């Protein structure tokens, strides 16, 4: 179809376009025809500092990938709303309102100048959401087979894959790197991954991950840096998301992880 939305570019904002979205989740299971089409429907939106990019209870219109820029996300308590969190320099948001047609469930607003990169909710739609069809075939049994997911309603682990992105390693690729900041949460799905820890100069193993097995949770909890680093063993592959969908999902974790956490 050539009903696809196109925002012509230049060089310089395809490729600024191009490193804000090396990193995004949502994006890591599309083929290079559908990444393409994707690219050219963004447009670029630049903000202010205190601007209102979204505010919770409104419609679903575009998705963002964060070019530059601090921002604060707010929800509201019982009518008075507070800064659950936020995004710096990258990353991503506004899916939620066009991936389930529900209003705003936060409010984004820029904490400094920055800039975004548009999506419209039809190529969102047509891409995306088709994308996580594909998803679900692959991971959904995968998926519900994870103990420590049992503790969330059937309808709330149904949404997990739709967020979620995978993440492939070669062996001796590092895939963190402690003491460095922790914006996301990992689940291996193949492959093994060697955890080990150093100390203050420029190593112990302490850990192996399989398939099935989580890591990089803890500094997500303690909101504290990287306490050990992740080394792939041979190729990884890796179901992540980003902190933001951890406490927004994993909620009904955090304690039977808290406390087998102990046995840290
Ligand atoms: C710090 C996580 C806070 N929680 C969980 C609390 C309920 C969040 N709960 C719900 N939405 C969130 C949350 N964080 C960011 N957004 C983002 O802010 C966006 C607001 O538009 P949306 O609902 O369409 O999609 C949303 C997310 O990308
Ligand atoms: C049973 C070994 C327990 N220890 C060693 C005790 C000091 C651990 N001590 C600290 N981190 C550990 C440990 N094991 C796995 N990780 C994982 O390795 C990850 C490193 O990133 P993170 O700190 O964000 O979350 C961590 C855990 O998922």
């Amino acid at each position: 179809a050539e009903s696809r939305i196109i925002h012509p570019k230049t060089d310089d904002q395809r490729n600024r376009l191009q490193e804000a979205c090396k990193d995004i989740l949502l994006f890591k299971n599309l083929d290079p025809e559908q990444m393409s089409q994707v690219l050219d429907a963004m447009f670029e939106k630049l903000v202010k500092e205190g601007e209102h990019v979204i505010d919770q209870g409104d419609d679903g219109d575009n998705f963002y990938v964060i070019d530059r820029g601090t921002f604060d996300i707010y929800v509201k308590c019982d009518g008075v709303g507070r800064c659950v969190g936020n995004y710096d320099n990258r990353g991503s948001f506004g899916e939620l309102a066009l991936m389930y047609n529900t209003p705003r469930a936060a409010t984004i607003t820029a904490t400094s100048p920055g800039a975004l990169w548009g999506l419209d909710r039809v190529t969102f739609r047509r891409i995306i959401v088709k994308n996580n069809a594909k998803k679900r075939k692959m991971y959904e049994s995968f998926i519900e087979s994870l103990p420590f997911l049992k503790s969330l309603e059937v309808s709330e682990r149904l949404k997990v894959v739709d967020v979620i992105g995978t993440k492939v390693y070669n062996d001796g690729e590092q895939i963190i790197a402690q003491g460095d900041s922790a914006d996301s949460f990992f689940i291996v799905e193949s492959g093994e991954v060697r955890i080990t820890m150093k100390r203050k100069g420029k190593a112990v193993e302490i850990a192996r991950c399989l398939r099935g097995q989580y890591f990089g949770e803890l500094a997500l909890v303690t909101n504290k840096p990287r306490a050990a680093s992740a080394h792939a063993i041979g190729t990884v592959k890796c179901l992540a998301m980003d902190v933001q969908a951890f406490e927004r999902l994993l909620g009904p974790c955090m304690e039977i992880m808290k406390r087998n956490i102990a046995t840290y």
